[PDB]
């Protein structure tokens, strides 16, 4: 049962309301560990121990290579401290705007990435809520790790989550479902090849409105397969999207033309193409 | 709760009594696993409970970068299945019959390691009691890799181990302790160096007895400061070798000579110097 004094805590890798992930050093063995701090105080005047609960609970169930890894928790008189694997590239999002937008191959390989992650996540039974960019980390190799799981959903309204991302029925029926993580898929499919998310205004209220009336254009030289997918995806009605179970689940998607090169069965494994 | 249906079996990577290591790779992720496989009746007619037991816990307890790590357990009507790391670069022994005898800077940097990972062993106690090059295992990364925990022993007489490396107070009192492993690492740093372990003859009769009469000798051109440290760890009275307790622990042991030039703080972050 580990304690702070076992680390030697570096550098903030984010922050939150009063919450932080700190890198982390372990003495004892010299691994790296992300390590998120926070607060039982606030934790319990913002009413979110539902959430920090959740988070600890659908993080220990998983067990893929493409989502961030639970090791340990710890707890002291103020905080809980949660060890989870160390992402050292950070997020996806740094690299679009490095390089602007990703060619078709990177585009592909980093689509199959997420597509392959979400059909484990999904056959689960756990829906994300708050998929994007900034929440999809890259390690040491270059592959996905995606995070952020305290506003996740176990499967038996509430949380919406970030507004570029939000599909039309959490705006409309106040309903949530693995069709919302595929909405959210589409959006960053198209993040990747265009350089920015579809859905874009000077305020959310502006970006809502232009969510529930499917309104964004693809830029003319998107990859044709691309765009054919995420047609299929940015689909209003979520019980026909592309990948969800009233159109048979994820084999249908994975068999979509845009993927046709992809070897779904390994991808861990295989080295990424050079970011441009 | 994983079953033998999510893994497709592949190669054999050791065989025992009615035993076997497979290296196995989970569908749902494609990551490989060393299998550990026992049979449950052979454990119980060979009163072997106290044993399989005693391996799944200790290595439940062992968190450290030069251990194998048991990432999970289940069983069958038959079977019990462990699941470990996979060693890709297989045994230390490999190496030292490839290439002959290790360099300087590799004998210093191996030796360190074990060194390194005795100290996290001993200090939770534990001992392990058959510690020898077969069971020196090396990563993709030529980093080591311990294992075969079934004969350790958790501190509060029985199992003697391997001949080669049995330490006198084993051979004489029956009595075993954190010195019985600095013995048999002595033992390793004079093989690394000069190719071949310290007490050779026709038979383990033979073998015990210039054990306990210390008969063994330096090749010409052993490294002196290699030497120097093996005369302190082949040492009969076992309050006597360097890194025991009576002795101070590991401090002293890191300190020697032979070390100078160690960074014992990250070296499994270091990369390996390249066996001839
Ligand atoms: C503080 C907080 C966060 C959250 C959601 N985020 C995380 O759990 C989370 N946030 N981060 C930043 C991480 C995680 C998971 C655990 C985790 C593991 N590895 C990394 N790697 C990483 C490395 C560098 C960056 N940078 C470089 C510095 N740059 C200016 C910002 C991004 C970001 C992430 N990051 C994380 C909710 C409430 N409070
Ligand atoms: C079957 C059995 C074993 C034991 C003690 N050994 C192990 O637990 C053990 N034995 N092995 C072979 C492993 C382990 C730990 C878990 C483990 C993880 N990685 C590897 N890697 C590996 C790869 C190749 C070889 N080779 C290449 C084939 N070569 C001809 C022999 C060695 C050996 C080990 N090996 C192992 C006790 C009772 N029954």
């Amino acid at each position: 049962k580990k304690r702070p004094e076992d680390f030697k805590f570096g550098k903030i890798l984010g922050e939150g309301s009063f919450s932080t992930t700190v890198l982390a050093r372990e003495l004892a063995t010299s691994r790296e560990y992300a390590i998120k701090i926070l607060e039982k105080r606030h934790i319990i005047k913002e009413n979110k121990v539902p959430y920090v609960t959740r988070e600890r609970d659908v993080m220990s169930r998983l067990d893929h290579p493409f989502f961030v890894k639970l090791y340990f928790t710890f707890q002291d008189d103020e905080k809980l401290y949660f060890g989870l694997s160390y992402a050292k590239n950070g997020e996806l999002l740094k690299y679009i705007r490095k390089i602007g937008s990703f060619d078709e191959t990177c585009t592909r390989f980093y689509t199959a990435e997420i597509v392959s992650a979400l059909e484990y996540l999904h056959g689960k039974g756990i829906i994300h809520r708050d998929l994007k960019p900034e929440n999809i980390l890259l390690n040491e190799d270059m592959h996905i790790q995606i995070t952020d799981f305290g506003t996740a959903k176990v499967l038996s309204n509430s949380f919406v989550g970030t507004a570029q991302y939000v599909s039309p029925e959490l705006l409309t029926e106040k309903s949530a479902c693995k069709s919302s993580d595929l909405w959210a898929l589409g959006c960053i499919i198209y993040q990747l090849v265009a350089g920015l998310p579809p859905f874009r205004a000077g305020n959310e209220y502006l970006i809502f409105q232009k969510i529930i009336k499917l309104e964004y254009d693809f830029p003319e030289k998107f990859f044709p397969k691309a765009r054919d997918l995420v047609e299929k995806l940015l689909v209003l009605d979520a019980t026909k999207r592309l990948g969800c179970e009233e159109m048979e689940g994820y084999g249908p998607l994975k068999a979509h033309p845009f993927f046709e090169s992809v070897t779904w069965e390994n991808l861990h494994q295989q080295t990424p193409p050079k970011l441009t």
